[PDB]
């Protein structure tokens, strides 16, 4: 047919992590009446001009190729945006070539930050001192951000600490320089030290359907053997999902029933001390989905009114953005194309140049969906 | 601790398709008390011996590297099988270097098979004759297996046909040699020809949650302009999901409500001819999931009875296979390890050598899941 508007035969696949040096083949698998042309876009910037080549090939990936890719397909009838593809590249930088020094007063917690290093994705970190692998315990913690936390420090904890960082996707590993931790005398004259939260749990947001999410709370106290960290929800202690000496709470398969405030509570068992508390809030993201889509093809007569419906649901409420032939409506500046509050597109007096592909995108923090129609105008 | 049995920190990811020549990095991301050792397996065959290296790296993938990979992790306490990883490699072979000949009698359908070619995944095929791209129409069909079907042949259809095959994953393309189709005179003396099904729909099975599934039915008749192909279910014609001149029925998001028999029906409109019919059956596969798992760690006293529960649901009913320290129970040939019909493992008189990792796999055609426990035996 001479009247087949462009459409995609296959949608691009889920985000995959790619290795430096590997070949990458992107493809624009579209059909339609010909001349059929394709161009590529990276980060809303034009990579290629229009031609009959539907492939975009990177012979050897480097880190600067990481980004969002999409093709546009066009024939005489209109232009259609492919849904975005997320191309991540696994890479591991270097540690800065310098030692660091840190001093803490006996009895306080020492928080040793993982030395600056750029890595995708974030590495797995093993902490060392004098070739001895440091294992989490009731007194030693390693945060979700790979920081080493030594609780209730003593003179024995002084020394030179370092990391082996491993990028699990490309296999590369790096050793950091030293952090020289010194431990000075106790502040004042106090044997026991009340619980104090040194790593507070953060606000957490997770996308619906995710397997797990983990909150973390680390407290200092002395004697550390009496220290108890526990998690409360709705004023009542939680009993399941606890890990790493009670410092990690993992919620599995989180739904909206698990949203809201969580409280971690640190106590010295049997003591007269007040507990230390910190609050964290858990939020669920519902990716967008359409509740009203237009027909694939619509015929209007010149001079009549046209309505193209598009409505989407999600948490948070999705924002809708319209395109005509792969140009956003804001750029076209067409006073006859009215966007309705519910989301639909209203066209007051159809004109022959209104013919083409209208495309609606709904997006929030947790995803993006698309629907489109070919508008045909007669006479 | 000296008593941490091996466990995985991260499960391997979903099946990805890899390109020839690309680097591949597999990783065995397990923790536990050390010495901790790892070995790799490809297609139930041992690739490497046990060592402290948790990575397996293929510098440059070739087709013969395609297969199922998994690591075993072991310390003194026991051995644990990683869940399998499916490594497919995109490849495209060559057509055989020979022309073919085919003769059909005028009015009959000509079924032109795509010339033998090994390819992963199956290529996208465009059929040609004299440089002219052949487009599907009411008289020309291209099956889901890339065969060209010319209905109600005429002398004009004689000529040399060929294909451009494109592997969409690695971008490679091949042109085939020619099929020389000849069209001989009509058989007998008949103007109209009743509908006959030349490509019958097949039994289809699909995994639950799949986006789409498509059935295909192609009929011959003359005059082809009067030919109508339609789909029936429960004795009543289906109205939605039809494609390619009614020859394709796509069921979107198939559930068990769509299982059973579908009928395609070919008629010559307004004619006295009987319809031609073919039946196809659609089946849904439910991947396995557990309905009863054992605790992560279990303590038995010597000489007592132990029960390790494992029960799974799925369509078809999953089969359960047990392992101890990554050795299947059938090999161990231990008369004290009894497998119950519901799935659980029964151990009559616990002995010290029963300590270790017991691992239960449930599988059917649509997936495989695993659960495990560390059995500790005292005294
Ligand atoms: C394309 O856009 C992505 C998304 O913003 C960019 O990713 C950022 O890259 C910079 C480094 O250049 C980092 O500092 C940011 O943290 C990254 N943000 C995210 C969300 O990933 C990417 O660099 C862009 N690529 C190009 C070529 O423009
Ligand atoms: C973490 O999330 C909580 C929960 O929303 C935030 O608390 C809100 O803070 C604003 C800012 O003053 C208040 O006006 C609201 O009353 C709070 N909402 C609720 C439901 O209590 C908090 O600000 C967030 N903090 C960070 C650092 O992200
Ligand atoms: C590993 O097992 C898979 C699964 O059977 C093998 O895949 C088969 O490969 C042969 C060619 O060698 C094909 O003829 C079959 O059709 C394939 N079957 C499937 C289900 O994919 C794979 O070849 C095996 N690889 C090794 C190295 O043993
Ligand atoms: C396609 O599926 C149908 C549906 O199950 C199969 O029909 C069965 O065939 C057996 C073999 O003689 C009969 O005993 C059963 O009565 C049939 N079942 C039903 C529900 O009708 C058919 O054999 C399959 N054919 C192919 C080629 O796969
Ligand atoms: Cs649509
Ligand atoms: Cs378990």
């Amino acid at each position: 047919q001479d009247d087949v508007a462009p459409y995609f035969k296959t949608e691009p696949g889920l985000p995959q992590i790619h290795l430096e040096g590997n070949r990458l083949v992107l493809t624009c698998l579209a059909e339609g009446s010909w001349p059929l042309e394709f161009k590529w876009i990276r980060n809303d910037s034009e990579l290629t001009t229009y031609s009959s080549e539907y492939k975009y090939i990177i012979p050897s990936l480097q880190k600067l190729d990481a980004g969002f890719y999409r093709c546009v397909v066009r024939n005489r009838m209109g232009a259609l945006l492919q849904r975005k593809s997320e191309i991540q590249v696994a890479y591991m930088g270097n540690f800065m070539d310098t030692d660091q020094r840190k001093t803490v007063s006996q009895g306080h917690a020492a928080l040793l930050n993982l030395l600056p290093i750029v890595s995708c994705p974030q590495p797995q970190v093993t902490w060392f001192r004098e070739g001895h692998k440091i294992i989490p315990s009731s007194r030693i913690a390693i945060t979700l951000e790979n920081q080493l936390v030594i609780l209730a420090t003593t003179a024995s904890d002084a020394g030179a600490y370092y990391v082996q960082a491993v990028n699990e996707k490309n296999g590369e590993n790096k050793t950091s320089p030293f952090i020289h931790l010194s431990v000075a005398r106790d502040t004042g004259t106090h044997e026991a030290m009340a619980p104090i939260i040194v790593v507070a749990p953060g606000n957490r947001s997770v996308v619906a359907g995710s397997s797990e999410t983990t909150l973390e709370c680390i407290a200092n106290a002395r004697p550390v053997e009496e220290l108890s960290v526990h998690w409360k929800r709705n004023g009542v202690r939680l009993t399941s999902g606890l890990h790493s000496y009670g410092r990690r709470l993992t919620i599995t398969n989180p739904t909206s029933a698990d949203t809201g405030m969580y409280v971690c509570e640190a106590t010295l068992r049997g003591s007269t001390f007040e507990p230390a508390r910190a609050r964290a809030f858990l939020s669920i993201i519902e990716p967008p989905y359409f509740t009203a889509e237009p027909e694939s093809r619509i015929l209007g007569e010149v001079e009549e009114t046209m309505d193209i419906p598009c409505r989407a649901m999600g948490v948070p409420l999705p924002t809708l953005q319209w395109y005509k032939d792969a140009v956003p409506l804001s750029k076209l500046q067409n006073p006859r194309y009215k966007v309705l509050p519910s989301g639909g597109l209203h066209i007051q007096k159809l004109s022959p140049e209104d013919s083409g592909i209208f495309q609606c995108f709904a997006s929030n923090e947790g995803g993006e969906v698309q629907t489109h129609t070919y508008l045909d105008v007669t006479n």
